[PDB]
């Protein structure tokens, strides 16, 4: 509570599941993470190479393609983009990996 | 810079660092013509930003995706973040808001 869901950080203390609600597959529910990094949000010791790739709040509004939608529930500002992974970074391959090993895997789990 | 940390500014403005706005599945449609020139150099540059998520939070709330295209590997993302209606700001900020969203469709 308190601060806007769009400004928290997850951290051990707050973690993903608090800050942003439980994994899963609906259509504005988060996918995103395993277990390690559900638990630790911005603690993960891999953090930094998942937050190479989150957008800076000019970017967010540059690249993105923004919406608003007024429903039951009130008013949402929908946001839908993407990001190019440097073929040419040697580290290419193991940011694939990174990435996928957090798409989805709230599946594999209770 | 990678594309997605550059930081918009008069100097090196939305077209510049983010391609022209348009409706292309990976073209930005946000932006009236001062924001555009502006950036973060924009007046109202906080009442927007306030909307932009977090890096815990873009990959805390955003559905992400990974597609193989033929240019490349690319993290898609989507989602949705709540306007809050007992803020005392908020018709300003859909004011503000209506103002940028496909903005480019009336531009000279
Ligand atoms: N559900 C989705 N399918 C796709 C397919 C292609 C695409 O463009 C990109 F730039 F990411 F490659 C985005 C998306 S989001």
């Amino acid at each position: 509570s308190k601060k806007p869901r769009q400004k928290r950080t997850a951290t051990k203390a707050y973690n993903v599941t608090q800050a942003f609600g439980r994994r899963g597959p609906e259509q504005t529910q988060g996918n995103f993470g395993d277990q390690e990094l559900i638990r630790q949000g911005t603690d993960y010791k891999h953090w930094p190479q998942i937050a190479q790739f989150a957008p800076s709040a000019s970017a967010f509004f540059g690249m993105s393609r923004i919406g608003m939608e007024v429903t039951p529930s009130g008013t949402w500002l929908t946001y839908t983009g993407a990001i190019k992974l440097d073929d040419k970074d040697p580290n290419f391959k193991d940011q694939v990996i990174l990435l996928n090993k957090h798409i989805d895997a709230y599946k594999t789990f209770p």
